[PDB]
């Protein structure tokens, strides 16, 4: 019952932004306020082709490492939310030359399951859309098959199985597709957003018994970024005593400690708030 309250002080706070048209002022604060750490491991000449975009790069500190010796290189980051205990693995759509690097670190993280925010056509053809036409990637000694798959209005789910050739060790992958994201846009609705996080939470994806979720878009931060910090801002209104002691700005300044970027305009920004507040009062109803 003392939630009531809580969520109409959140309510509140959402309608004056929206009355005072300040979305793009609190959007470039976080952006002015955000981390800037080094990335020189993705800037190295033998690196360029890794990465989709020269300006979105993973932070040294936080990118995800491939298991070779050869080069271990992915656009990749860990984003590791301490106090919600939930860490995501944030990458950019695979390119036609990383399709192997990207299943081999679903293979060494041990993800159960990836979520996919964009639409090929950008992003390479990474998962075989025929069951009968399974792919191998022959670099890094994977196979991959299509099980099955739900396609619904808004979103599409997967079942892949991924083969490690080498050890002849098979996992069940689950792939979770948001079909209705425009790059730099919103969802469908909150009501399509969140729907589709209950689907991948339900799933068991992204319980710690289970490696980090992969979650890309194109560029890996502008969806993926914020599907991330709804699903963190979530996980902390459920876990403090006041849900309305969530700043999701602070909470996303902390998650872009360790990738650059996260939420790419002011009505995803905007958008996180509202499908937060919605699915929290959701979950605590
Ligand atoms: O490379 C880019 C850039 C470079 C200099 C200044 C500003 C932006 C971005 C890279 C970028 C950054 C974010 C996204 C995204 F937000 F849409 P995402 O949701 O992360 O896929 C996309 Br798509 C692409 C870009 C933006 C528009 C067109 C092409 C490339
Ligand atoms: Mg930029
Ligand atoms: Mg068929
Ligand atoms: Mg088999």
């Amino acid at each position: 019952a003392a939630d009531k309250l809580e969520f109409m002080e959140m309510e509140k706070e959402f309608e004056q932004i929206d009355k005072s048209g300040s979305w793009a002022a609190i959007y470039q604060d976080i952006r002015h306020e955000a981390s800037d750490f080094p990335c020189r491991v993705a800037k190295l000449p033998k690196n360029k082709n890794r990465n989709r975009y020269r300006d979105v790069s993973p932070f040294d500190h936080s990118r995800i490492k491939l298991h070779q010796e050869d080069n271990d290189y992915i656009n990749a980051s860990l984003i590791k939310m301490e106090e919600a205990q939930r860490s995501y693995i944030l990458t950019q759509g695979p390119l036609p030359n990383t399709c192997g690097h990207f299943w081999e670190m679903v293979w060494e993280q041990k993800s159960r399951g990836v979520v996919m925010l964009n639409r090929v056509m950008k992003c390479a053809q990474y998962w075989p859309q025929k069951e009968e036409k399974e792919m191998i990637f022959e670099d890094t000694n994977l196979k991959l098959t299509l099980i099955s798959e739900d396609i619904k209005s808004y979103y599409t789910v997967r079942q892949l199985e991924l083969e490690n050739l080498t050890t002849q060790e098979t996992r069940e992958i689950l792939h979770f597709h948001y079909t209705t994201w425009p790059d730099f846009g919103v969802p469908e609705s909150p009501a399509s957003f969140l729907n589709f996080l209950f689907k991948v939470r339900e799933s068991g994806s992204l319980s710690p018994e289970h490696g980090p979720v992969v979650v890309h878009c194109s560029a890996g931060i502008g969806r993926s970024g914020t599907f991330c910090l709804a699903d963190t801002c979530l996980l902390l209104m459920d876990k403090r005593k006041d849900p309305s002691s969530v700043d999701i700005k602070k909470v996303l300044l902390e998650m872009r400690k360790f990738r650059m970027g996260l939420i790419q305009t002011a009505d995803q920004l905007r958008f996180s708030y509202l499908a937060v507040i919605e699915g929290a009062k959701f979950i605590m109803g």
